[PDB]
């Protein structure tokens, strides 16, 4: 009866690309890096491994360190959107993410950065997953074009967000994007509504 | 296709009810306690709550604290039953658990005890959630009575784990136990299967 939407972190709510880019720079000033410009396909260790050799390795060092999570700056207009969402009648707000392999920092400061931004209450909304396709609603917003997983037909209408990596993207049709938060969400919940 | 099993963790896998007493009886050797024979309702903070005034909190200090989670004993046969399970034909095993509020220690311990016991290659079977009603499966294995949550029709069917706290209760028909890892769990999911 309400509506339930999935809201993905990284690259949704944080600004995994700009963080990482930042830190990447910061750590290693004399490697070549990959500009938000020229990202293209969701796996950034993947570009860089392509970029030069060995340069997977560093990219997955700065996620894999302590508080690279907890820092990431909020992504325009989200932080808003997100709290508007969850106020809305008969609307249901989750936010849904996967963590990374190592887990000694990132699970914790997942649940450390949605308390600073949403508020001790919004912890109840938290669902950690690697696998999105068993978790059911009505919407999932999330950057990552290939959503798959153990179930074959996800329950949700997975809305593509635009990020610097899928921006030049052609989708099949009917899949839709967000572009941004301040592009007209609401419409694309209400479209879902009875 | 595959048939797909929700596992839960505390109280299922974990002995949460056994390392809990331990633990809370060696840090507070001058309270009363309730053994494991006394236990009702999912809840032990609340009844340790009506066992005598600050004890709820006393209870609830015993798992916020550092490696509680990750110090928990598997219960007999847990292990060796999901192993199994996740390695039968058509068959998919996520591990459905959710978090305490405090979550300085409470999610990382729980990977690492997924870790521990079924190794690197299961962390992607984790779910944690607070609302297990939004994860779609066909079973849930589940030691709690009353899971409800934002999805008032879930996919799944829930069958009871007996726990020390619930091994008394009547269930509405047509609810169905599994009664420890040594009961027939494979008749349980071949029910489910066409
Ligand atoms: O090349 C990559 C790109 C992203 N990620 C990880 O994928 C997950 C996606 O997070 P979210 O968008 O689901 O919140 C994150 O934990 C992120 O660290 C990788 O492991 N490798
Ligand atoms: O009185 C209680 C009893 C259990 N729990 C918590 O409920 C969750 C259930 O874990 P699981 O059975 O879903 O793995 C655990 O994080 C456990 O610490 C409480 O907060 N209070
Ligand atoms: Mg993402
Ligand atoms: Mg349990």
């Amino acid at each position: 009866r309400a509506l339930r939407v999935l809201v993905n972190m990284d690259g949704v709510l944080a600004d995994f690309e700009g963080g990482f880019l930042r830190k990447f720079r910061a750590r290693f000033p004399d490697q070549p890096f990959i500009a938000l410009e020229d990202r293209r396909g969701f796996w950034v260790s993947e570009q860089y491994g392509r970029l030069r050799p060995g340069l997977s390795e560093k990219a997955i060092s700065i996620w894999e360190s302590k508080n690279f999570f907890f820092e990431l700056e909020p992504l325009p207009g989200a932080v808003e959107a997100v709290k508007e969402m969850a106020s809305l009648q008969n609307t249901d707000v989750f936010i849904c993410t996967s963590p990374i392999k190592m887990f000694k920092y990132c699970p914790y400061e997942k649940y450390a950065w949605v308390e600073k931004y949403f508020g001790p209450d919004f912890l109840e909304q938290i669902v950690l997953t690697r696998d999105k396709t068993v978790v059911s609603a009505d919407l999932l917003i999330d950057d990552r074009p290939d959503i798959t997983g153990a179930e074959p037909t996800p329950s949700w209408e997975h809305v593509l967000f635009t990020a610097c990596h899928n921006q030049h993207l052609q989708l099949q049709p009917p899949r839709r994007r967000l572009h941004s938060w301040a592009d007209d969400w609401k419409a694309i919940l209400d479209s879902k509504r009875p």
